[PDB]
Protein backbone atom coordinates (compact mmCIF):
# COMPACT_ATOMS: atom_id res chain seq x y z
CA UNK A 1 0.00 0.00 0.00
CA UNK A 2 1.00 3.40 -0.35
CA UNK A 3 3.77 4.42 2.41
CA UNK A 4 1.19 7.36 3.36
CA UNK A 5 -1.84 5.09 4.11
CA UNK A 6 0.26 2.21 5.53
CA UNK A 7 1.61 4.99 8.07
CA UNK A 8 -1.56 6.86 9.13
CA UNK A 9 -3.43 3.53 9.52
CA UNK A 10 -0.81 1.57 11.47
CA UNK A 11 -0.38 4.78 14.51
CA UNK A 12 -4.15 5.22 14.13
CA UNK A 13 -5.76 1.47 14.47
CA UNK A 14 -2.71 0.02 16.17
CA UNK A 15 -3.59 2.10 19.65
CA UNK A 16 -7.23 1.85 19.13
CA UNK A 17 -7.19 -1.54 19.50
CA UNK A 18 -4.97 -1.33 22.41
CA UNK A 19 -7.02 1.10 24.30
CA UNK A 20 -9.98 -0.43 23.23
CA UNK A 21 -8.91 -4.06 23.96
CA UNK A 22 -10.02 -5.23 20.52
CA UNK A 23 -9.82 -9.20 19.76
CA UNK A 24 -9.82 -8.62 15.99
CA UNK A 25 -10.41 -5.71 13.33
CA UNK A 26 -9.97 -5.51 9.67
CA UNK A 27 -9.98 -1.97 8.33
CA UNK A 28 -10.32 -0.76 4.27
CA UNK A 29 -9.36 2.07 3.05
CA UNK A 30 -10.26 3.40 -0.31
CA UNK A 31 -7.96 6.20 -2.22
CA UNK A 32 -8.19 7.33 -5.77
CA UNK A 33 -10.94 4.26 -5.82
CA UNK A 34 -8.29 1.48 -5.22
CA UNK A 35 -8.86 -0.29 -1.69
CA UNK A 36 -5.98 -1.53 1.08
CA UNK A 37 -6.52 -3.93 3.36
CA UNK A 38 -5.45 -4.41 7.04
CA UNK A 39 -6.05 -7.03 9.46
CA UNK A 40 -5.13 -7.36 13.22
CA UNK A 41 -5.79 -10.11 15.95
CA UNK A 42 -7.63 -13.08 15.74
CA UNK A 43 -12.11 -13.68 14.67
CA UNK A 44 -11.86 -15.95 17.44
CA UNK A 45 -9.54 -16.01 20.55
CA UNK A 46 -9.83 -19.39 21.69
CA UNK A 47 -9.02 -21.33 18.94
CA UNK A 48 -6.07 -18.48 18.30
CA UNK A 49 -7.68 -18.23 14.67
CA UNK A 50 -6.69 -15.09 12.92
CA UNK A 51 -8.70 -12.11 11.50
CA UNK A 52 -8.43 -12.45 7.25
CA UNK A 53 -9.52 -10.53 4.33
CA UNK A 54 -11.82 -13.77 4.47
CA UNK A 55 -13.48 -13.14 7.94
CA UNK A 56 -17.14 -12.12 8.43
CA UNK A 57 -18.09 -9.48 10.57
CA UNK A 58 -21.75 -8.14 12.01
CA UNK A 59 -22.50 -4.88 10.51
CA UNK A 60 -24.69 -4.22 12.73
CA UNK A 61 -26.54 -0.39 11.95
CA UNK A 62 -24.31 -0.76 8.58
CA UNK A 63 -26.87 -2.93 7.57
CA UNK A 64 -29.51 -0.09 7.30
CA UNK A 65 -27.49 1.35 4.40
CA UNK A 66 -28.02 -1.79 2.40
CA UNK A 67 -31.34 -1.39 3.30
CA UNK A 68 -31.85 1.72 2.14
CA UNK A 69 -30.25 1.78 -0.72
CA UNK A 70 -32.57 -0.83 -1.45
CA UNK A 71 -35.68 1.26 -0.68
CA UNK A 72 -34.26 3.48 -2.94
CA UNK A 73 -33.80 0.90 -5.50
CA UNK A 74 -37.13 0.60 -5.14
CA UNK A 75 -37.99 4.36 -5.56
CA UNK A 76 -36.15 4.40 -9.12
CA UNK A 77 -38.05 1.22 -10.53
CA UNK A 78 -41.34 3.34 -9.30
CA UNK A 79 -42.33 0.41 -7.31
CA UNK A 80 -42.95 3.34 -3.97
CA UNK A 81 -42.68 6.50 -3.03
CA UNK A 82 -41.74 7.81 0.36
CA UNK A 83 -44.97 10.12 0.20
CA UNK A 84 -46.88 6.81 0.38
CA UNK A 85 -49.01 5.84 3.40
CA UNK A 86 -47.79 3.23 5.40
CA UNK A 87 -51.06 1.58 5.12
CA UNK A 88 -50.74 0.98 1.31
CA UNK A 89 -48.76 -1.54 2.20
CA UNK A 90 -50.01 -2.88 5.44
CA UNK A 91 -53.65 -2.40 5.02
CA UNK A 92 -54.10 -4.72 8.30
CA UNK A 93 -52.37 -1.43 10.50
CA UNK A 94 -55.98 0.13 10.72
CA UNK A 95 -55.53 2.04 14.14
CA UNK A 96 -56.18 5.80 13.26
CA UNK A 97 -52.73 6.84 15.01
CA UNK A 98 -51.15 5.50 11.86
CA UNK A 99 -53.35 7.74 9.55
CA UNK A 100 -51.32 9.96 7.72
CA UNK A 101 -47.99 8.25 8.54
CA UNK A 102 -45.70 7.73 5.72
CA UNK A 103 -42.95 5.60 3.93
CA UNK A 104 -40.92 9.10 4.25
CA UNK A 105 -41.45 9.59 7.74
CA UNK A 106 -40.49 5.62 8.48
CA UNK A 107 -37.26 6.23 6.63
CA UNK A 108 -36.17 9.20 8.29
CA UNK A 109 -37.36 8.47 11.59
CA UNK A 110 -39.64 10.26 11.81
CA UNK A 111 -43.28 9.05 12.40
CA UNK A 112 -42.96 10.40 16.17
CA UNK A 113 -40.90 7.92 18.34
CA UNK A 114 -41.33 4.52 17.18
CA UNK A 115 -38.74 2.77 19.98
CA UNK A 116 -35.01 1.97 19.58
CA UNK A 117 -35.68 -1.67 19.32
CA UNK A 118 -38.93 -3.85 18.57
CA UNK A 119 -39.71 -5.58 22.07
CA UNK A 120 -38.19 -8.40 22.62
CA UNK A 121 -41.50 -10.31 23.17
CA UNK A 122 -42.37 -9.77 19.34
CA UNK A 123 -41.80 -13.25 17.44
CA UNK A 124 -44.71 -13.71 15.43
CA UNK A 125 -46.15 -11.68 11.97
CA UNK A 126 -49.01 -11.52 14.22
CA UNK A 127 -47.25 -10.37 17.11
CA UNK A 128 -45.27 -7.17 14.78
CA UNK A 129 -48.72 -6.44 14.14
CA UNK A 130 -50.42 -6.34 17.41
CA UNK A 131 -46.88 -4.32 18.18
CA UNK A 132 -47.37 -1.70 15.68
CA UNK A 133 -50.92 -1.17 16.90
CA UNK A 134 -51.02 -0.74 20.35
CA UNK A 135 -48.05 1.74 19.85
CA UNK A 136 -48.63 5.62 20.47
CA UNK A 137 -46.77 8.18 19.08
CA UNK A 138 -44.32 10.14 21.93
CA UNK A 139 -45.45 13.41 19.18
CA UNK A 140 -46.36 14.43 15.58
CA UNK A 141 -45.43 12.06 12.91
CA UNK A 142 -43.33 14.35 10.44
CA UNK A 143 -41.92 16.68 13.06
CA UNK A 144 -38.87 15.30 15.05
CA UNK A 145 -36.35 12.37 14.39
CA UNK A 146 -35.81 9.56 16.81
CA UNK A 147 -33.40 7.10 15.67
CA UNK A 148 -35.45 3.58 15.82
CA UNK A 149 -34.88 0.28 14.34
CA UNK A 150 -38.61 -0.34 14.58
CA UNK A 151 -39.14 2.87 12.15
CA UNK A 152 -35.98 1.91 9.25
CA UNK A 153 -36.88 -1.90 9.71
CA UNK A 154 -40.31 -1.15 9.27
CA UNK A 155 -39.69 0.88 5.85
CA UNK A 156 -37.12 -1.92 4.61
CA UNK A 157 -39.93 -4.69 5.31
CA UNK A 158 -42.59 -2.84 3.63
CA UNK A 159 -40.41 -1.21 0.67
CA UNK A 160 -39.95 -4.41 -0.59
CA UNK A 161 -43.44 -5.56 -0.93
CA UNK A 162 -44.29 -4.19 -4.50
CA UNK A 163 -41.74 -6.29 -5.79
CA UNK A 164 -43.28 -9.49 -4.29
CA UNK A 165 -40.24 -10.68 -3.11
CA UNK A 166 -39.24 -11.06 0.54
CA UNK A 167 -36.71 -8.38 2.26
CA UNK A 168 -33.86 -11.44 1.71
CA UNK A 169 -34.23 -11.61 -1.53
CA UNK A 170 -34.78 -8.43 -2.85
CA UNK A 171 -31.65 -7.43 -1.21
CA UNK A 172 -29.81 -10.49 -2.37
CA UNK A 173 -30.99 -9.88 -6.15
CA UNK A 174 -31.23 -6.45 -6.45
CA UNK A 175 -28.29 -5.15 -4.69
CA UNK A 176 -26.01 -7.91 -3.04
CA UNK A 177 -25.51 -9.98 -6.92
CA UNK A 178 -25.01 -7.11 -8.65
CA UNK A 179 -22.25 -5.25 -6.70
CA UNK A 180 -20.66 -8.60 -6.27
CA UNK A 181 -20.93 -8.47 -2.42
CA UNK A 182 -20.84 -12.10 -2.88
CA UNK A 183 -19.50 -12.38 1.30
CA UNK A 184 -21.97 -10.88 2.30
CA UNK A 185 -24.93 -12.12 3.98
CA UNK A 186 -28.02 -11.64 5.84
CA UNK A 187 -28.34 -15.84 6.86
CA UNK A 188 -24.49 -17.02 7.25
CA UNK A 189 -23.97 -20.97 5.42
CA UNK A 190 -22.57 -23.75 7.04
CA UNK A 191 -19.57 -23.59 5.18
CA UNK A 192 -18.90 -20.11 6.05
CA UNK A 193 -19.03 -20.37 9.89
CA UNK A 194 -15.54 -21.31 9.84
CA UNK A 195 -14.89 -17.22 8.66
CA UNK A 196 -17.73 -15.97 10.73
CA UNK A 197 -15.64 -13.95 13.80
CA UNK A 198 -16.99 -14.29 16.81
CA UNK A 199 -18.00 -10.95 18.66
CA UNK A 200 -16.91 -10.32 22.26
CA UNK A 201 -19.18 -9.01 24.99
CA UNK A 202 -17.66 -8.95 28.32
CA UNK A 203 -15.13 -11.45 27.39
CA UNK A 204 -17.54 -14.27 26.36
CA UNK A 205 -18.35 -15.19 22.80
CA UNK A 206 -21.73 -13.99 21.04
CA UNK A 207 -23.22 -13.70 17.88
CA UNK A 208 -26.32 -11.34 17.05
CA UNK A 209 -29.55 -12.72 18.45
CA UNK A 210 -32.72 -13.13 16.31
CA UNK A 211 -35.37 -10.72 16.56
CA UNK A 212 -38.12 -9.15 14.56
CA UNK A 213 -37.08 -7.37 11.99
CA UNK A 214 -33.33 -7.96 12.43
CA UNK A 215 -32.56 -8.22 8.65
CA UNK A 216 -33.57 -4.63 7.59
CA UNK A 217 -32.46 -3.21 10.84
CA UNK A 218 -29.07 -4.66 12.04
CA UNK A 219 -28.61 -8.35 10.29
CA UNK A 220 -26.14 -8.30 7.73
CA UNK A 221 -22.92 -9.73 7.84
CA UNK A 222 -19.49 -9.09 5.37
CA UNK A 223 -15.80 -9.29 5.00
CA UNK A 224 -13.65 -6.27 4.85
CA UNK A 225 -13.36 -6.93 1.22
CA UNK A 226 -17.32 -6.27 0.01
CA UNK A 227 -17.36 -3.42 2.72
CA UNK A 228 -14.42 -2.22 0.60
CA UNK A 229 -16.57 -2.69 -2.29
CA UNK A 230 -19.90 -1.22 -1.13
CA UNK A 231 -18.27 1.82 -0.15
CA UNK A 232 -16.46 1.95 -3.80
CA UNK A 233 -20.23 1.41 -4.86
CA UNK A 234 -21.20 4.37 -2.93
CA UNK A 235 -18.67 6.76 -3.94
CA UNK A 236 -18.72 6.20 -7.41
CA UNK A 237 -22.81 5.52 -8.20
CA UNK A 238 -22.19 6.14 -11.82
CA UNK A 239 -19.65 3.05 -12.50
CA UNK A 240 -22.77 0.99 -11.63
CA UNK A 241 -24.61 -0.38 -15.02
CA UNK A 242 -28.17 -1.20 -13.52
CA UNK A 243 -29.73 2.04 -13.77
CA UNK A 244 -32.21 1.74 -10.95
CA UNK A 245 -29.85 0.67 -8.21
CA UNK A 246 -27.63 3.24 -9.51
CA UNK A 247 -30.25 5.91 -9.03
CA UNK A 248 -31.01 4.03 -6.07
CA UNK A 249 -27.76 4.73 -4.37
CA UNK A 250 -27.38 8.14 -5.25
CA UNK A 251 -31.24 8.85 -3.59
CA UNK A 252 -29.72 7.10 -0.43
CA UNK A 253 -27.42 10.11 -0.13
CA UNK A 254 -30.15 12.80 -0.66
CA UNK A 255 -30.68 14.89 2.22
CA UNK A 256 -34.44 14.54 3.12
CA UNK A 257 -34.40 15.82 7.22
CA UNK A 258 -31.80 18.34 9.01
CA UNK A 259 -31.02 17.66 12.56
CA UNK A 260 -28.15 19.96 14.21
CA UNK A 261 -25.65 19.53 11.39
CA UNK A 262 -26.53 16.04 10.62
CA UNK A 263 -28.33 15.38 7.69
CA UNK A 264 -30.67 11.97 7.20
CA UNK A 265 -30.34 9.89 3.83
CA UNK A 266 -31.94 6.46 3.63
CA UNK A 267 -29.85 4.63 6.16
CA UNK A 268 -26.58 6.75 5.13
CA UNK A 269 -26.06 9.41 7.49
CA UNK A 270 -24.70 12.86 6.19
CA UNK A 271 -22.44 16.39 6.93
CA UNK A 272 -20.81 19.09 5.22
CA UNK A 273 -17.74 18.17 4.68
CA UNK A 274 -15.38 19.76 5.49
CA UNK A 275 -15.95 19.07 9.57
CA UNK A 276 -14.38 18.07 12.43
CA UNK A 277 -15.00 15.31 14.42
CA UNK A 278 -16.50 17.01 17.43
CA UNK A 279 -19.38 17.68 15.21
CA UNK A 280 -19.22 14.35 13.97
CA UNK A 281 -19.78 13.25 17.24
CA UNK A 282 -32.82 23.04 14.14
CA UNK A 283 -34.49 20.28 13.00
CA UNK A 284 -36.48 19.81 9.99
CA UNK A 285 -38.03 17.88 6.83
CA UNK A 286 -36.10 18.99 3.55
CA UNK A 287 -38.45 19.21 0.54
CA UNK A 288 -37.63 18.24 -1.83
CA UNK A 289 -34.84 16.39 -0.53
CA UNK A 290 -31.68 17.67 -1.59
CA UNK A 291 -29.98 15.98 -4.38
CA UNK A 292 -26.67 14.09 -3.23
CA UNK A 293 -23.78 16.47 -1.88
CA UNK A 294 -20.73 15.34 -2.83
CA UNK A 295 -19.02 17.75 -0.43
CA UNK A 296 -20.05 15.36 2.20
CA UNK A 297 -18.79 13.36 5.88
CA UNK A 298 -20.93 9.98 4.18
CA UNK A 299 -21.10 7.63 7.16
CA UNK A 300 -22.88 4.78 9.33
CA UNK A 301 -22.03 3.30 12.80
CA UNK A 302 -23.30 -0.12 13.59
CA UNK A 303 -22.96 -1.92 16.58
CA UNK A 304 -24.23 -5.60 18.25
CA UNK A 305 -23.40 -7.27 21.22
CA UNK A 306 -20.29 -8.78 20.15
CA UNK A 307 -19.44 -6.04 17.64
CA UNK A 308 -18.33 -2.56 16.28
CA UNK A 309 -17.88 -1.39 13.04
CA UNK A 310 -17.96 2.23 11.12
CA UNK A 311 -18.25 3.00 7.71
CA UNK A 312 -17.33 6.43 6.11
CA UNK A 313 -16.54 7.94 2.84
CA UNK A 314 -16.04 11.87 1.46
CA UNK A 315 -17.26 11.23 -2.57
CA UNK A 316 -15.89 14.91 -3.15
CA UNK A 317 -12.20 13.25 -2.96
CA UNK A 318 -12.91 9.85 -3.87
CA UNK A 319 -11.87 8.41 -0.32
CA UNK A 320 -13.66 5.97 2.18
CA UNK A 321 -12.84 3.94 5.14
CA UNK A 322 -14.08 1.01 6.76
CA UNK A 323 -13.53 -0.26 10.05
CA UNK A 324 -14.90 -3.39 11.31
CA UNK A 325 -14.18 -5.04 15.31
CA UNK A 326 -15.79 -8.40 17.23
CA UNK A 327 -15.92 -6.11 19.87
CA UNK A 328 -18.32 -3.18 20.11
CA UNK A 329 -16.19 -0.23 21.21
CA UNK A 330 -17.38 3.45 21.89
CA UNK A 331 -18.72 5.38 18.70
CA UNK A 332 -16.72 8.32 19.11
CA UNK A 333 -13.40 6.24 19.14
CA UNK A 334 -14.68 5.27 15.97
CA UNK A 335 -15.18 8.66 13.91
CA UNK A 336 -11.61 10.09 15.93
CA UNK A 337 -10.11 6.86 14.12
CA UNK A 338 -11.71 7.47 11.28
CA UNK A 339 -11.56 11.52 10.55
CA UNK A 340 -7.54 11.57 11.42
CA UNK A 341 -7.06 8.42 8.45
CA UNK A 342 -9.47 10.25 5.76
CA UNK A 343 -7.76 13.86 6.67
CA UNK A 344 -4.74 12.56 6.95
CA UNK A 345 -4.91 11.52 3.22
CA UNK A 346 -7.21 13.78 1.65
Amino acid sequence: APQQINDIVHRTITPLIEQQKIPGMAVAVIYQGKPYYFTWGYADIAKKQPVTQQTLFELGSVSKTFTGVLGGDAIARGEIKLSDPTTKYWPELTAKQWNGITLLHLATYTAGGLPLQVPDEVKSSSDLLRFYQNWQPAWAPGTQRLYANSSIGLFGALAVKPSGLSFEQAMQTRVFQPLKLNHTWINVPPAEEKNYAWGYREGKAVHVSPGALDAEAYGVKSTIEDMARWVQSNLKPLDINEKTLQQGIQLAQSRYWQTGDMYQGLGWEMLDWPVNPDSIIPEKAITPPTPAVRASWVHKTGATGGFGSYVAFIPEKELGIVMLANKNYPNPARVDAAWQILNALQ
